[PDB]
């Protein structure tokens, strides 16, 4: 049956937003099977800002290549696979996309040491603009957690160690809405901060008990040490890509997680390398630099404009998401030495989450 | 007679707060007639019309002439004031005070060589002179006087060179036509020209090899342009085996833009010995990283393409991932990160980087 | 007693360039202890942390102090420095010179009304107070201060109201806290802007409560023009305003700006201020125009003639709306030296309309 | 035969919303296959790597190719697609589409000269061609061309020129090893073309320092590497059938109305000093192009614009605000930004196309 899932990651350049050049490759090589793709998690080249255009612009050429290596229309892929590009890729950040593939197998190889990686999925009932921001979102955001959960076959919220959400932003056409059926409204950082509580409660990080539309934006204390979460579009359909591992896990990559203290720590990200497997005191060799597949940290501003006892500017600036993206990406490549990483973030809050996915070979 | 150098590094909250400087010879910690150069990161954009910038460097000649008591005009040979604009991400704005005092006795226990300062002008730097073999010849010279004043005559002993220079105005060029004369294009031209001056001096590059064609390495030299004034300005870092002083300068190349092992080596070769990592004792033995980030020759890193040549804001970015560098290594928001010029000092893609870490009786 | 308002407009190449307001003084055209306002445009961000700007307020009280023979921590309460940041485009930066003094007599021949300043100070704004009634209540005391000092006692002649308030740091919400009360820019902006309407009779008092501050837009003053920053818990205001028996030899005026591309506002302003045209000034006209102080808030919607435009979504919206708005006062007076403020997101003039004032000459 | 070219101006809320621009011929308003020409605004940074420009580009010809039922590489030679990047402040993004047809019989009563549409390609634009006299010689053959196209042999009645061209990259250096040198070629060319410039002034030395050569009514803008020059041409003819008229202005600063205003009153609107609401409808499209000024006095004052990190973006800002001040259309075709051929010392082109109607 479909019983062991086998997960995988393959790290392939973009020159431009629409360079699909080697991403088709990986395809027409029979490298990968496109059907078995599950996910495309992408940086782009641009502001990284709500009106990104050409964020948008990899979103489509991603999901029109792989749909095209499948030989279905891009609509069919549209509750399939999770497409989760990031804008913004400053300094030493080489935009790229992360293809993650799952297949089952009936029967799990020889000599797999401890926990692999598994990959779940899931989807939130309607997110209508009247629950953006508030404890409805929550609520369904955790469900569709715990949905994604249960597709990867994982029990323990303490083997989850990084969910992503993507959940609808406000448009004044969803306000117009709310507003017809007698309704008030929140935006997208409400949303961002609704879906992380949610993952929050899905792995029991928050009682629940303890969530209220006076909270949401506000109790910092509340908080999931591995969601990252963004929003936008229309889509009143909530999406929940989970990255975990499991005993039963055929893979050959195993996932860690860590929390970067402040904006110039490294300690998050070396954590995070070092519960995935890689065994090492302080720098990486060569050879361990190259065990790390990939790294997924979200470069959110920090809470205050104190680091080490001194003033900096990163709250104040102009253009303080692209430098916080700047930084994180100057941090995780200095250890990993490569610069086709998942860096997010720069959006308003000190901890940031990181994961760090390596290699986990047969004995 | 032997010098004793210092540097203390105070925070600014302002380009305009000039509080915990002032307060460094208010509290008798610091002479402020012992100061030869003020050296600050301030707030802004870092580009060529940052007017916070020049707002610093006048708030810091006010207050400095006002602790020696004398007209801010009297202080305008005597003291190198260098303000790089453009603080971004984990860089804290700050000024480190450079001070310098001769003394009769050299204190018993210090171990190896020790920090010792330099100064020196140029001739007037004609427009017409600007990024040509004219900068270059008289640049050099005033890093020769630099090293003369310096006591240093050793070129391997210099691990830092900072040089300003003029750059073209609209008058300058209305000038030098007068005369007859063309202008070359411009800040950058001054920069690469200063470069290759210290290159000259400190006999990195033979002159024979100088001309305006090749205008556009020094390892060490970290330079910048602006301003009329005609005068250059170099301020010389540098270490000697008869000085006083507490503390010792080194220096390293950082090889790309995600490179650690040029911050590693200056700080290595300033005297800390460690092999990967600081601990928190020997982060607290770093006092200042004078790093300076110029963009990459290539948008191709560990390769990979990167989009730091393209991006609108790269002068900007480039300081941002220099100060996350060095401020993961130090633990010290308050760094001076300089940069964001388009890439003629440094090997090809590779920057100086150069660091102070105390050196203490046995 | 007449009073006799003047304004000089004089340029600046940088934020510290004194120059040509030093000569000014030194030639003897300008008497620098008969200045009440010092009204500039710099170059730089204009947002909230523009040390340029900052840089040219030092700069200017530096050098009227050193022309009066004053330390410049007396220019504090005398003179109001008004510098607003970011000068894109068409703007020149420069510095608005505007004096007064008080006649014994007044002269013959003056056509209608004629210019009057007047300025006020609110009580102590504490940062519990800030963005909510208690700001609102202090700025329209301070306003009625003001037009009692001017010898105005008709709201229908205010022109102008810059307001200069207090803005929050985490200095003040510590202080707040400490006292066991909550705090809450804008906020600071809508509160002074609705502290003008009251005391000018615009919006009745009770109408006003903290819930309708920044949300309720049919609470608006068709004149404020309001900024707020630093820590000065003592609010500014500078008015200007015309009178009957105003010995000035200048007038001014206000419109409002409609939509983004419109210019009539600025030609109301133009208008109402004296000078008789249908659409378009002669160059003769053009130089009776002295000052245009426009505020150029970005609008309320990101519909403009029936189309969408990208004014709210720009990133640089704040320099935009500016660059647009200087464009457009240009373009009509050709005088770059034009006081073009604003960029804040949109109580100041209806939805989204934007006050301009114009000075203008008013010959015997 | 007669050419009748027309103008249809659609919204686009993003690079990608082509939504109003199918509803045009689903609706049967417009034939697919008579358009020429796409020209667009579109939303974003403007600059050398704005993607979301190319974005739009995309999705206007795959619309477009859909449309008329090819496959989009069919749409490469046959249609015209120009998209500047950057829609500052009252700038509304959109397309103007371009079309034109040949019609057997000339309309009664079309009052003095109308619009007509031609466009010519150049021979390959190798890398050592790029900002140096082969490029000026290879854009003047096309510019020639496109007005053979045109029917037009009188280049006074030629009030636009728009030249996309190749830029350089890494890759082509390579090449030639075994943007605004670009643009100002093309400007040349344009001007040598239209007898604007004699030919024997032209060298590699003048091009982009003697400003003294230049064309009143050249837009030109390049990226990319197609080796393939393009030229589209906006001009008037005598035989046109077309309900529209073309004219054209030079703006003498960065703050004067007068050049939009010429363009507008020289393409048939007839007014002293502003329009009025029915005026101002009759205007269909406005092409300008903004480029910074040469210097940064401006009516005897400093100004900021040289300076300024953002002064593509202002510039662009700047235009449209006069632009937009004059004829109330947001959807106005501003591009520029660009650092200071196209007009004189100070001075940018603008095009207006305006309604012609029969007596």
């Amino acid at each position: 049956s479909a019983r062991y899932p086998k997960a995988s990651m393959h790290v392939v350049p973009m020159l431009a937003p629409n360079d699909t050049a080697a991403f088709r490759a990986l395809f027409a090589s029979g490298a990968v099977d496109p059907a078995s793709v599950v996910a495309l998690i992408a940086k782009s080249e641009g502001s990284g800002l709500h009106n990104d255009h050409a964020r948008v612009f990899a979103d489509v050429s991603l999901r029109t290549a792989l749909a095209e290596a499948r030989g279905c229309p891009v609509e069919d892929l549209a509750d399939s696979v999770t497409v989760a590009v990031s804008g913004g890729s400053p300094g030493v950040i080489s935009p790229h996309v992360t293809v993650v593939t799952q297949e089952w197998v009936a029967d799990l190889p020889a000599g797999l040491p401890g926990v692999g990686l598994v990959v779940g999925r899931g989807h939130t009932e309607p997110i209508l603009p009247e629950d953006i921001g508030r404890t409805a979102q929550v609520d369904k955001v955790a469900d569709a957690v715990a949905a994604a959960m249960l597709d990867a076959g994982v029990t323990d919220p303490d083997d989850v160690h990084l969910v992503m959400v993507k959940g609808p932003a406000l448009s004044s056409r969803a306000v117009a809405d709310a507003l017809s059926r007698g309704k008030t409204v929140v935006s997208m950082c409400w949303s961002n901060d609704a879906s992380a509580l949610g993952v929050a409660v899905a792995l029991g990080e928050v009682k629940r008990d303890l969530v209220a539309d006076d909270r949401i934006r506000s109790d910092w204390d509340l908080f999931s040490a591995v969601a990252a979460t963004s929003s936008g579009g229309e889509k009143r359909g909530g999406e929940v890509l989970l990255l975990a591992n499991s005993a039963q896990s055929a893979s050959e990559l195993r996932i860690g997680h860590g929390i970067t203290r402040d904006m110039a720590d490294t300690e998050g990200i070396k954590t995070a390398i070092r519960t995935a497997g890689v065994d090492f005191d302080c720098c990486l060799s060569p050879a361990q630099q190259a065990q790390v597949v990939q790294v997924f940290g979200k470069f959110v501003l920090p809470g205050s404009d104190v680091l080490r006892g001194q003033h900096i500017t990163a709250l104040d600036d102009h253009e303080a998401h692209h430098v916080a993206k700047a930084v994180g990406g100057a941090l995780v490549v200095s250890i990993t030495g490569q610069p086709m990483s998942f860096i997010s973030g720069g959006e308003r809050n000190g901890g940031n989450p990181v994961a760090a996915v390596v290699r986990r070979l047969p004995a």
